[PDB]
This record gives C-alpha cells, structure tokens and sequence, in this order.
C-alpha cells in the first residue's frame, strides 16, 4: 500500500 497517494490518481491501484 502507497500512502503519498491523493492528488494525481496513479500510484493508489497497484501497491503490494
């Protein structure tokens, strides 16, 4: 799971 991940929708959906 990414956490700096809110205003440009990228690094959210594939994070292991």
């Amino acid at each position: 799971p990414c956490s700096i991940c809110s205003n440009n929708p990228t690094c959210w959906a594939i994070c292991k």
